[PDB]
């Protein structure tokens, strides 16, 4: 039922972090050229990430997925995307049952189906040691570190690795924060790897946290799952919120659970099917 | 109804969701907004709806909705995309035909599979036709100190919609959003004026950025390109056939004589076919 010259796809999003999902089983990977075209919001389809679904690699998983950014390069992990792959897998008959595993580029992740739209994904175990983030110029683990980013920009932040590095800055109001400017400053500070994602968090209660994230490469999007998990863990590590907490992002709301310091952070949230598509003249770019 | 077939197209990066409305209701404001949402919907500058023709001449009409669900009286790049759509659907057979827009009837020449020349409108420079306020009896280059401290020298023309055309030394560094909004709020024009920032490279070539009503800048504004060309032709600065380079692509503009329609040649592209799932 696949017309030659065309590429079927599914447009999805997880809390406004949006994806072009391809079924890559028994065929090639998309070239970088094709990924770039797919992600072009005006002349292509438009998305934060291209996700390609294949047969499982691990013994237990029901499907595997790979990830491409809007410039065509591969990416090692994605938070919101995993929920969309899970929903897509359920819809395609790949994944039956309340619980199943998915292979990402970097690991195998257990998924719980909470309802048709809601999926819970184990992401990673937070690492706080300055040595594992790495947090340069710091040796003792601390709840908060302090950065002099030049006169007029003094920043107090927490630090944690979720596979990717994260700086978490508490704010009076997130809608409000110099996300792009301070996020770029922290990224260029040399306190972290240049890949650090900078979150700006406002604690509404022990149950509810508001967050914006300046992400490496993309900059800010509507939702950064890794950053949400990082903000939650940091605020839990310092006793500010409960071990189950809602994180409110521009594009949607997630529920983060971290039952034990040695356990994986769990990320619950929505997955949405937006439209089905057929990209024309897929060989002509 | 349940799901909704659509076609995604663009004209020089000005992008559209095209619906076939020939026997169904118009998209609601709510549907238009969901359709235009780039992250949680389809994503487009405008929604276009194909309808049966109104004029004796045309093979099809089309209506236009903005990303907030309100209707729009015309669109230059969209017309080329409607032309391509109409050819593909078998509505228009040979290399020329007419299309009804919400505000007129437009001759289309099919130059090749992806290239269409469309007659936009006859330029009107009379201050009372723009309408120009405060002036409204004066036809020349104008100068005005806007309410935001900027002094601007600009030409005025109506292509159906109003246009202010400002010459600059460099389109890349021009204050398109700031001065474009200043001009719209000025009261020299209806708030609906599109504000162009044009650098003349040669008599054959013009670079342009346009601050549009409502949307702000996009990758291409066809009516703005026609307005900038007609202004610079009346000002004697360019030939009656001129290329207008926009952020998303290039258009070829011709205005054979002062009573003629301005003709706008440029690309139209099909990107993908889609089924919107509502749910």
């Amino acid at each position: 039922m696949r017309t030659p010259s065309t590429l079927p796809f599914t447009k999805m999003h997880g809390a406004g972090n949006d994806f072009v999902v391809l079924d890559l089983r028994d065929g090639p990977d998309p070239s970088p050229e094709l990924c770039r075209a797919l992600a072009d919001r005006h002349k292509g389809v438009g998305c934060d990430l291209v996700l390609g679904i294949r047969e499982p690699r691990s013994a237990r998983a029901v499907a595997a997925f790979d990830i491409w950014t809007a410039d065509g390069s591969r990416s090692a992990q994605c938070g919101n995307g995993a929920r969309c792959v899970a929903a897509w897998a359920v819809r395609a008959g790949l994944a039956r049952g309340p619980r199943f595993a998915l292979d990402s580029p970097s690991g195998t992740h257990e998924v719980d189906v909470l309802d048709a739209d809601t999926f819970r994904v184990a992401l990673a175990v937070p690492r706080f040691a300055p040595e594992s983030i790495p947090l340069f110029g710091h040796d003792g683990e601390q709840d908060l570190y302090e950065a002099d980013l030049g006169d007029g920009t003094r920043v107090r932040f927490a630090a944690v690795s979720m596979g990717n590095p994260h700086a978490v800055i508490e704010v009076d109001d997130t809608a409000t924060a110099p996300v792009a400017r301070v996020g770029r400053a922290v990224q260029a500070s040399g306190l972290f790897l240049p890949t650090v994602n900078v979150g700006f968090a406002r604690v509404e209660s022990r149950d509810r946290v508001h967050l914006r994230v300046h992400e490496y490469g993309a900059g800010e999007t509507l939702a950064c799952g890794s950053g949400a998990c990082a903000a939650a863990a940091v605020l839990m590590r310092r006793g500010r919120v409960d071990r189950n907490v809602s994180v409110v992002l521009p594009g949607g709301e997630l529920r983060i659970s971290w039952p034990d310091d040695a356990a994986d952070v769990l990320m619950t949230g929505p997955a949405a099917f937006v439209y089905e598509g057929t990209f024309l003249h897929a060989s002509v770019l």
